[PDB]
C-alpha cells in the first residue's frame, strides 16, 4: 500500500550478492512512485534509502549485515520491506 509494502520479489538469471546489489540499484533508479515512508524491524536482503539534502533519495538493496557495517561507518540507511532474491 502506500505506507506499508507487503513483499518484493526479485528475479535475476544468476543469484550472487555483488549481481542483487547490482540490480537493486539498477532498477530503482527509473521513475517510481513513492519514498518508502515506513519502518520495520530486519533479522537477509533488504531495499533500503538514505536521506540527502533538498530531497534526495537512493535507492538499492543491501544485506542486512552490510545494512549494520554502512550505519557503523556513516544519515542513515533506514531499511523497508523485505526482497525475496
Amino acid at each position: 500500500e502506500d505506507n506499508k509494502l507487503t513483499y518484493a520479489e526479485l528475479c535475476l538469471t544468476r543469484k550472487t550478492p555483488e549481481n542483487i546489489t547490482i540490480s537493486g540499484r539498477k532498477l530503482l533508479g527509473s521513475r517510481h512512485g513513492l519514498k518508502f515512508e515506513n519502518m520495520s524491524k530486519i533479522q537477509n536482503y533488504y531495499i533500503t534509502y538514505r536521506k540527502k539534502d533538498r530531497h534526495q533519495f537512493v535507492y538499492q538493496i543491501h544485506s542486512h549485515e552490510s545494512i549494520t557495517r554502512r550505519n557503523e561507518e556513516h544519515n542513515e540507511i533506514t531499511p523497508v520491506c523485505v526482497v525475496n532474491v
